[PDB]
């Protein structure tokens, strides 16, 4: 599924992501924008050999099992295609254990990269939330 920016915005605040350990909804359209362009069937290997899978291209090298990463952890405790299903739910919740760890949302790179310290509110600009 490509999501809309504010369709996304929606599923993303009714999962509970809106402030979630003090990142505004703006940075995790953002992180979607620019890991998946919204869409949950994103998928993309990475030079270890794990892959990154879905709205938030979480890797397999900790997170999610592709059986296919070796000597990998699965610790959102999922195959990593549950990552790539129009509904985001799997995907929010291995986002939460994810931003939760200790690095904060610079676990994504296309985050830190776009989206940290730039104005993520426009990425919510105009929704109705």
């Amino acid at each position: 599924k490509v999501f809309g920016r504010c369709e996304l915005a929606a599923a993303m605040k009714r999962h509970g992501l809106d402030n979630y350990r003090g990142y505004s909804l703006g940075n995790w359209v953002c992180a979607a924008k620019f890991e998946s362009n919204f869409n949950t069937q994103a998928t993309n290997r990475n030079t270890d050999g794990s892959t990154d899978y879905g709205i938030l291209q979480i890797n397999s090298r900790w997170w999610c099992n592709d059986g296919r990463t070796p000597g990998s952890r699965n610790l959102c405790n999922i195959p990593c295609s549950a990552l790539l299903s129009s509904d985001i739910t799997a995907s929010v919740n291995c986002a939460k254990k994810i931003v939760s760890d200790g690095n904060g949302m610079n676990a994504w790179v296309a985050w830190r990269n776009r989206c940290k310290g730039t104005d993520v509110q426009a990425w919510i600009r105009g929704c109705r939330l």
